[PDB]
């Protein structure tokens, strides 16, 4: 059975990362802020909060709005997630040294939770007011959920596949999983992968809050997201998009790229339990972690760090604690970055994969914010208080999306 | 290098198929109708055509509407594509003999072009009229594009992954590709895969017709879809959904399932050329065909049949003719089923994959309708007139989606 450890799969490395978050548009500045204990989560100042008297009045908008970088033309020819994708794609490529790769060995895999959905409403309104010829010839390419990945593949010249997985909260991690597959099956040597997602607005808040999925701790916004804490009361939105460049180790060495980490394996399973609730027993989610280890060639004792899905819902954190135990990883140092960055749905698995890479690169886990009275029924080694510097050799990033989609990514220190 | 032919990949077989089309709700009846020269494409009788005086007044609605099978509860708890998925999922499982499989070795991969998008508008309207608490607690799970795959995975108990690829016209074929990967990489032994898509409506017609992508031959609706014909003028919508059951040959043999065909390999490439136009040179699309042959262990001389993407746009059919030549497959007998069934976007690649299976099973290709004055600039062996009975050993199904997504699936006779 092939594994990364035994050479059955080629070695794959992470050579560049980019992200925009509620803390910073610069991933290295986001990382510094996380280590400093900063939160991106604040009182929402948008008019729509008071217009609807929303129960949720907190969240993290991007520190640097995407459209502050978008001129008239981009504002008219692309949906929001496409604009975010174009922005991050160009940033990532610059960070990688603008390499000249073989387009025929270059893939793009970018997940997203929904797609260009605001352009559906706009086209709907345009046609209602002016008839069918008032719909733009660009409407289809803006609306289609593959649109962000297509924009990035066209921008950077990727001709070895342009793929868009949709799996709610696990979309951005699943994209990295499929990019890894595209390389280890031999279809590509280099891939841009990750996830993008739209911004906080009234209808997204209404839809998730009517599930009772969201925190309503509006008086202390930075204290609201409390993964694994006894007093947690749901997730907080925190906007993001994130991409990484992965490539075979031989490809990286041949162009002088310095790896940040190794991407060793990916496990994809499903709960088949409930359309939005995770399975309480954590068994299939744990199996995704185990599968990523099988493909990497690691045992659970090797896993020093888990970057938790950790949304801070009551049932989600409990299920994940069971999952981590099921996978034999409950001695790992656990970080729940949604404590600081919130939940960005189709982007968040990619963002947390980038954070996992940085933890391995720098030998440090930032503190899980708001972990103050640990839930008596969960017993994980949650990093908290201040960053924990440690000898982290291998890590798993978890993302368990609504719908029952479990993705685990196994990374190693380079 | 592993191939199906040399044993590096396990043998994978197709053991059950289901589809709903503009000709019939019964795939075997659809097949009989195609062989009889029937078209599913008629004058649209919907009020929305006259309300907007749409330039396109033709298309194929499902012969048997999905919602004629949906009671009050399903109409309130699922989006349209989810209702179609539940319908086809249960039909497929019954056709397969309702097997008892290991949930932990059972995956679902279902592509779609857009998702539960009508529920976005509905939630939008509900909140505008009644505030945030009038949005349903079910809105998120109905809207999310992974929703149809999630419904099917929950219905049938698939715990080895539930995935949703989005790649416009190639979504349903890409789903079958990823299911094949999930099996040959060892993550699953059996998978339900295919694609679902929404119905014809005024806004979809307006959006694609403003690209000049659609036929306007309204006076002779069954004559409008003319792939590879000199007089073609764009595609016609024809509603569909389709699923197939695939599994390792050893799994099929162990439960007494009789294979309909072998699924031998899958190639995924991309054009990185234009957001909606295919590359004229057909090179990357041809490479998807070549890649499917490499993974199968076939040479182009083995390919007896190509089930063309064949949408009947001027530029699409020309590009595909170049693609087929680039791949060395231009001596294959070509069928363009959109001539009879129209284009169903995220479902159509799955539907045409089912048709490819039936061609191999039965040794017959139905006639490409409306192929009467072949385009002088395209020289393919298009089957036409009446069905061609022939010794078809291997076939490739092509799907080249808007965005530049190329998927080719290589199938073999069992
Ligand atoms: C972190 C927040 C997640 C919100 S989301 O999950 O609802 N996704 C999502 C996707 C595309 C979107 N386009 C637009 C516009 N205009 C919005 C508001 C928008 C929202
Ligand atoms: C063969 C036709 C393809 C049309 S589509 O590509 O526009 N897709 C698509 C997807 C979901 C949809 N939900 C609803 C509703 N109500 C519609 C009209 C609808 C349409
Ligand atoms: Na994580
Ligand atoms: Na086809």
């Amino acid at each position: 059975q092939p594994s990364t450890a035994n050479g059955g799969f080629p070695s794959v490395v992470v050579t560049a990362v980019t992200a925009t978050t509620s803390i910073s548009p610069d991933i290295e500045s986001t990382w510094k802020g996380l280590l400093a204990g900063e939160s991106g989560i604040h009182a929402l100042e948008d008019e729509f909060v008071t217009k609807w008297d929303l129960a949720v009045k907190i969240g993290g908008h991007l520190k640097d709005p995407v459209d502050s970088h978008m001129g008239r033309l981009d504002m008219r020819r692309m949906s929001y997630v496409q604009r975010m994708g174009k922005l991050l794609g160009g940033q990532l490529w610059e960070s990688a040294g603008s390499p000249e790769v073989d387009p025929d060995r270059f893939a793009v895999v970018v997940g997203t939770g929904l797609g260009g959905a605001e352009r559906i409403v706009e086209s709907y309104d345009l046609m209602n007011a002016g008839g069918p010829r008032k719909v733009s010839p660009l409407a289809v390419q803006m609306i289609m959920p593959n649109g962000a990945a297509a924009v990035i593949g066209l921008q950077l010249g990727a001709r070895a596949g342009v793929m868009t997985p949709v799996s709610a909260c696990s979309s951005g991690s699943e994209a990295i999983a499929h990019a890894w597959r595209q390389i280890v099956m031999g279809d590509a040597d280099v891939a841009v992968c990750g996830g993008v997602e739209g911004p906080i607005e009234a209808l997204p808040i209404a839809a998730f809050s009517m599930m009772r999925a969201m925190s309503t701790r509006n008086d202390e916004p930075e204290r609201a997201s409390r993964p694994f804490d006894k007093d947690r009361d749901g997730f907080v939105f925190g906007e993001a998009g994130a991409l990484m460049l992965i490539e075979t180790e031989e490809h990286a060495k041949a162009r002088g790229a310095k790896p940040l980490a190794r991407l060793l394996g990916a496990g994809i399973t499903s709960d088949a339990f409930h359309m939005v609730a995770p399975a309480a027993d954590g068994v299939r989610a744990g199996r995704a972690m185990t599968r990523s280890l099988e493909l990497a060639g690691l045992s659970p004792a090797d896993i020093d760090h888990v970057n938790a899905h950790g949304t801070a819902t009551p049932i989600g954190d409990a299920a994940e604690a069971n999952a981590i135990r099921v996978a034999g990883c409950d001695q790992a140092a656990v970080y729940a970055p949604k404590s600081a960055l919130g939940h960005s749905i189709g982007a968040v698995g990619a963002l947390e994969s980038v954070l996992t890479v940085l933890t391995l690169r720098d030998g440090v886990i930032p503190p899980t914010l708001n972990y103050e009275t640990p839930d008596p029924e969960i017993d994980l080694d949650v990093v908290a208080g201040e960053p924990r510097y440690g000898d982290y050799r291998y890590a798993v990033n978890n993302s368990f999306g609504f719908g029952g989609h479990n993705v685990a990514l196994a990374f190693g220190r380079y």
